[PDB]
């Protein structure tokens, strides 16, 4: 009942915003979920930050890569979005630095220069997501340019659903050890491009991590978290969202109402 109601008003939102929506949340204690249409494609736009700051953690805690070895990049023309990399391109900066900036600020040059050199490109940041039995995430274009978001496009896509299940693992499953994971998780609650979105819709008295993306077309934006309540278990949250034409802008506030609306119905 609950969870019908619930759809409802989902697909009132869609219907009120003019464009299509995805949703995925879990209770980690009660194992109750809430799905609409969480099993269809939606693009990432840069939401894989997050997963590829947890690629970078793995190889770390496998001993093939330093969080604090020197990232050199002096000569590199720097990508569109890349507030963090662009100040410190005379010094360089530490991978782990990277990596969180990456993540926390969606920093376009941060990524790619992590895909082009440790990561194996977008097949081997594809590779990292079938390795933890995501089987819908594929990455098919490098950071900036895969964000073009045209309908009927399936590169660069995953589902609410195993956005949700693969976050589940990394953030709070044994994919990661205690150290590594505990620093995957303090990145995620940094995230600083979130506060319109899946924030918005809890008390502010309970914890988030969370990673959005906006393509910049086709109203296409998404946000997904681990959300840490106040007496009471972690939930997840993953919100995706596309609309119909080119120029159509993004909804923070259909996200944030998704989100809210996801969450009661897992209460
Ligand atoms: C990924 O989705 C984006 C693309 C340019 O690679 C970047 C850009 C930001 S948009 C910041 C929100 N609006 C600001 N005015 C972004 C993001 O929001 O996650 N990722």
């Amino acid at each position: 009942n609950k969870s019908d109601a619930a759809a409802k008003q989902i697909k009132k939102l869609e219907e009120d915003f003019d464009g299509r929506i995805g949703v995925f949340a879990i209770d980690t204690g009660s194992g109750n979920t809430f799905g609409y249409r969480s099993d269809e494609r939606f693009p990432l736009c840069s939401s894989f930050k997050g997963f590829l700051a947890a690629a970078v953690l793995e190889r770390v805690q496998q001993k093939k890569l330093d969080i604090n070895q020197k990232v050199k990049y002096e000569s590199r023309d720097l990508e569109y979005h890349s507030p963090i990399t662009t100040k410190y391109k005379g010094s360089g900066m530490t991978l782990g630095d990277m990596a969180s900036a990456a993540l926390q600020y969606s920093d376009n040059g941060a990524t790619n220069i992590i895909m082009e050199r440790f990561l194996g490109g977008p097949e081997g940041m594809t590779k990292f997501m079938r390795s933890i039995g995501d089987n819908e995430f594929r990455l098919d274009r490098w950071a900036l340019e895969l964000n073009t978001a045209i309908p009927g496009d399936k590169r660069d896509t995953s589902t609410p659903k195993a956005v949700a299940n693969s976050l589940n693992k990394l953030a709070l499953g044994n994919v990661l050890n205690a150290k590594v994971k505990a620093i995957y998780q303090n990145w995620l609650k940094g995230n600083t491009t979130g506060d319109a979105r899946i924030r918005a819709s809890v008390p502010a008295d309970w914890v988030v991590g969370d990673k959005t993306g906006s393509c910049g077309a086709y109203g296409t934006a998404n946000d997904y978290a681990v959300i840490w309540p106040k007496n009471r278990a972690p939930l997840i949250v993953s919100i995706y969202t596309t609309r119909k034409s080119k120029d159509d802008k993004h909804s923070d506030k259909t996200i944030a109402e998704a989100s809210r609306i996801a969450i009661q119905a897992i209460d």
